[PDB]
């Protein structure tokens, strides 16, 4: 049988190699994962928009079977480190007009900021449990995972994640209503198999989500282009997940007030591709298909 690690095509970025998915041809159709996961997040949607596209599921720097960056600390693998690697690899690849985006968790933070930067060269953005706002306070953080990305957010990050991978242990599991099968928890486990900084981009992920105005930079880029996606037309898909985790309550009223919107609900709580693949495939491909 082929595995999943086997279909992947590199890419020379920054003198580190980059993996990713490609398949067919015409205008691009990008699926963009984050975190702790990869391009196998994508593998079950995928199918569903075969003969669609070119289809390109990347896997960002330091995760799936992207290069490690060097010397790894506890400054590398931030959001603009991210969107150097990962932006250059879309140039790379001629991902710049007519593209469509299917986005998620930090890939949607990613996603977004570059439509934002990129405005006239995107088809339609489907998203779902997206970061679509910043946060004032630690209330308006999910109860679920409060009292975890406190933890990581202090120097108790480094032991948690780098020792003990619980990003990838604990919050994957914690964040899908199935059990995933020992092979697809494998397959997550495996960019991060390895103690120590291998497992930074797992940490420092949840160290720069905008919460009480820090970092500064998230804060001011996901601001600007929330401002924005509230007045673009450009085609929206909002996959929106029951119970969900990210978009809920107050945030999931906001979301729907943007123009151009078209919504779905499936089960899920964050890793909603994990339990409904099909629904989430059908959708995108529907909507995609009317664009
Ligand atoms: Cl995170």
């Amino acid at each position: 049988t082929t595995s999943f690690r086997d279909k992947k095509k590199f890419a020379t970025v920054h003198g580190k190699q980059m993996a990713y998915i490609e398949e067919g041809t015409g205008d691009p159709i990008v699926f963009l994962h984050g975190n702790p996961m990869s391009s196998y997040l994508w593998r079950n949607i995928m199918p569903h928009l075969a003969g669609k596209g070119r289809l390109i599921a990347p896997d960002l720097i330091g995760m799936g079977d992207s290069d490690k960056l060097d010397n790894s600390g506890p400054d590398s693998y931030t959001f603009a480190e991210h969107c150097t690697y990962l932006f250059a690899l879309l140039e790379q690849l001629g991902v710049t007009e007519n593209v469509t985006l299917v986005i998620h968790d930090w890939g949607s933070g990613l996603g977004f900021h570059w439509a934002h930067t990129h405005s006239d060269a995107v088809k339609g953005i489907a998203f779902m449990e997206a970061i679509v706002e910043t946060r004032e306070s630690w209330d308006a953080f999910p109860e679920r995972a409060r009292e975890m990305f406190q933890a990581l957010r202090s120097p108790a990050g480094e032991e948690m994640v780098l020792e003990k991978n619980l990003f990838v242990e604990a919050l994957v599991p914690g964040s899908i209503l199935r059990d995933l099968t020992e092979e697809e928890m494998n397959e997550y486990r495996r960019p991060f198999a390895n103690a120590g900084e291998d497992r930074r981009p797992t940490l420092t992920f949840p160290r720069q989500v905008p919460i009480e105005g820090q970092p500064k930079d998230v804060t001011e880029l996901v601001d600007a282009y929330v401002d924005w996606l509230g007045q673009t037309s450009i085609p929206k898909l909002f996959i929106n997940a029951d119970p969900g985790v990210l978009i809920t309550g107050e945030v999931r009223d906001r979301v729907r007030s943007w123009p151009n919107l078209t919504e779905v609900t499936v089960a899920g709580l964050h890793f909603i591709q994990e339990d409904s693949p099909d629904e989430i495939g059908a959708a995108v491909r529907d909507w995609h298909a009317s664009l």
